[PDB]
C-alpha cells in the first residue's frame, strides 16, 4: 500500500555523469559511449550571454580548451560539435557503464526523474512534470546545468531533458537531448517569462484513482457526467481539457477500481466546486497533477528494471 | 530555487540488492562483502507466520535451502546465522560493488531514502520519515520486504532501515540492519497496531524556513512567543514538543533567514489555530513535517 512521488533508480544515469569545464565555466555532462553531451553555454563568458554567437564562439575554441573529467579521470576531447543548444564533445574513451538508451522528446503533462548533479557528481533525484507551459518546477542551484531528466522504459534509459536555465519565476527550462528547448525559451540572457500554467487534469484523475486503490473513497459520489459538461467546469478552474485519448489512458485504472472515468470526472467536478472538505488525499490537501496514469500503474504494480 | 522532496542517488545501493528465495518465499536482500542480509521470516511459510519459532525453523533449514541471486548469477550460500529479526547469509563471493557503509539506528523524526525493490531489482526511490510512532508512510507492494532505507554521508552509505511488514493501518514497519524492529512490532501474525502518531514540530519549522528562503513570506508575523507557551498550543494540536536542542539545530537556517527560531514558532502557533488562509507554502496546503533541518540545508546548499 501507500503512494509516494517515486523516482526511477538513478544508478544507470549516475554512471554517465561527468564534469565539463571551458575556461572559467564548469557544469555537468552526460557521457554516453565516446560522446559527452552538455549545454553549449559552457563556452560562454558572462559577457557573451548578452548576445551570444554560439556558431562563432564554438569554432574559436578547440579540443584542448575543454576539460572533461569522469570523477578523478581526465577524458581527452578529440572533437567538438554543436547540435542546437547541446554541445557534443567526442572523447578518447568510451564509457563502459553506458546503458541502453534513447533520446526522446516528452510532451507536456508527462513526468520524468531528474538526477541533480554538481561538478559531475549526483546530489539527489526527484520526479518532475513537464508543465503545460513547458517549464518544470524543479530544485536546482547554480552548477546544476547538464543535469538530465529520464525515464526507464523497461530495459532502456530514455533521456528526455537536460537543464539549461532558471527563469525569474523560479521555475526551470531546458532542452531535449537533441538540443531543442521545451517551450519558447533561449539560451540567451534576454527577457523570458513562462506562459500561464494550467493543471494537468488527466494526471489529477489518475491520482484520484491511486487514492481509491489505497483505500480513500470519501470523495466518490454516485454521480456521473458527460465529457463536455466536465470540460466546461474544467475550463472554469484553469484545468487542461480532457480528450478522448486521455479517457483511453485512464482505462487501466478505471478497470482496476471499477469506477468509470466519467464517474470520477464527476467526483473531481464536485471537488473543484465545493473543495476538499478539509480532508486529505494521499497526504495532500491540494489536487496533485504530477502523476501520470502510467506513474500510478508503475507504482501500484511493482514494475522493475 | 525550488523545494521538492528529493532522495539520495541510489546507484551505490542498487548494486547491493539481490533476490533471496527459501522454499516458496522470495524477497529482497542486501549483499555487503560476503554476507547477504534479509528479513528472517523468508524462512517461514504463511502457515508458519501465525506462531513462528525462528530458532527451530532455522534448525530445520540448511545452506542448501537458501537460494541467492545477484541478477542472474547464483551465489553459493556457505553459512546462515540470525541476528534478532534479520537473517545473515554468508556467500562464496564478496560483492565487487560494496560501498563504504555503516549500520545506524535512526531516531524518530529523521529521514532516509528508500529503494523499493522486487525480486532483487530496484523499482523506485523516495524519501521517508521515521514517524514518532516508529512507523513509516512508504510505498510497498508484496515482495518488497528486504528493501532498505539509507542516507549517504559524503561517500558513506549508512543503512538504517529494512522493510519487513505492512500493518492494517497501511503504514509500514521494519528493523535496523542489526535486526531490531523500530517500535513495538514483531515478525508474527499477531494483533499489532501502530500507536497514534504526532507531527514532527522541528521538521515543520525547518520546512517553513525553506519556504521563506524560496520566497514565501506571507505566513510571517512574529508576535514574540516563549518556548513553553508555544509547546502548550503544540501539544493540544498533536505536535511533538520542541526542546531547545531542536532550537539549536534550526540555528543555521534561523541565521540565513534572519528569523529567530522562536518568532517563527509564533507564526507556526497561529498557523496552527487560525489556519492556512486558503493559501499555499511550496505547493502544499498542509504543514509538511518530513523535512529535517539538514534536509533543508542539503537541498539549499548543493551537497553531492
Ligand atoms: N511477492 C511476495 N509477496 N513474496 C512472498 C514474500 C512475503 C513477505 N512478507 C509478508 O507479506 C508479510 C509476512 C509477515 C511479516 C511479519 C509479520 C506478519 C506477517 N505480510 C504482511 O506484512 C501482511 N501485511 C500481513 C500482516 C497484516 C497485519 C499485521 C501484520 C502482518 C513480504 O511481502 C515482505
Ligand atoms: C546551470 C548553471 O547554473 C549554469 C552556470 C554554470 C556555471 N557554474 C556555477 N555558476 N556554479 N548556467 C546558468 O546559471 C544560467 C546561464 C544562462 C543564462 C541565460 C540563458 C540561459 C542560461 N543562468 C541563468 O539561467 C540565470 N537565471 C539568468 C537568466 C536566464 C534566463 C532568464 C532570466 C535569467
Amino acid at each position: 500500500s501507500g503512494f509516494r512521488k517515486m523516482a526511477f533508480p538513478s544508478g544507470k544515469v549516475e554512471g554517465c555523469m561527468v564534469q565539463v569545464t571551458c575556461g572559467t565555466t564548469t557544469l555537468n555532462g552526460l557521457w554516453l559511449d565516446d560522446v559527452v553531451y552538455c549545454p553549449r553555454h559552457v563556452i560562454c563568458t558572462s559577457e557573451d550571454m548578452l548576445n551570444p554567437n554560439y556558431e562563432d564562439l564554438l569554432i574559436r575554441k578547440s579540443n584542448h580548451n575543454f576539460l572533461v573529467q569522469a570523477g578523478n579521470v581526465q577524458l581527452r576531447v578529440i572533437g567538438h560539435s554543436m547540435q542546437n543548444c547541446v554541445l557534443k564533445l567526442k572523447v578518447d574513451t568510451a564509457n563502459p557503464k553506458t546503458p541502453k538508451y534513447k533520446f526522446v522528446r516528452i510532451q507536456p503533462g508527462q513526468t520524468f526523474s531528474v538526477l541533480a548533479c554538481y561538478n559531475g557528481s549526483p546530489s539527489g533525484v526527484y520526479q518532475c512534470a513537464m508543465r503545460p507551459n513547458f517549464t518544470i518546477k524543479g530544485s536546482f542551484l547554480n552548477g546544476s546545468c547538464g543535469s538530465v531528466g529520464f525515464n526507464i522504459d523497461y530495459d532502456c534509459v530514455s533521456f528526455c531533458y537536460m537543464h539549461h536555465m532558471e527563469l525569474p519565476t523560479g521555475v526551470h527550462a531546458g532542452t531535449d537531448l537533441e538540443g531543442n528547448f521545451y517551450g519558447p525559451f533561449v539560451d540567451r540572457q534576454t527577457a523570458q517569462a513562462a506562459g500561464t500554467d494550467t493543471t494537468i487534469t488527466v494526471n489529477v484523475l489518475a491520482w484520484l484513482y491511486a487514492a481509491v486503490i489505497n483505500g480513500d473513497r470519501w470523495f466518490l459520489n454516485r454521480f456521473t457526467t458527460t465529457l463536455n459538461d466536465f470540460n466546461l467546469v474544467a475550463m472554469k478552474y484553469n484545468y487542461e481539457p480532457l480528450t478522448q485519448d486521455h479517457v483511453d489512458i485512464l482505462g487501466p485504472l478505471s478497470a482496476q477500481t471499477g469506477i468509470a472515468v466519467l464517474d470520477m470526472c464527476a467526483s473531481l467536478k464536485e471537488l473543484l466546486q465545493n473543495g476538499m472538505n478539509g480532508r486529505t488525499i494521499l497526504g495532500s490537501a491540494l489536487l496533485e497533477d504530477e502523476f501520470t496514469p502510467f506513474d500510478v500503474v508503475r507504482q501500484c504494480s511493482g514494475v522493475t528494471f
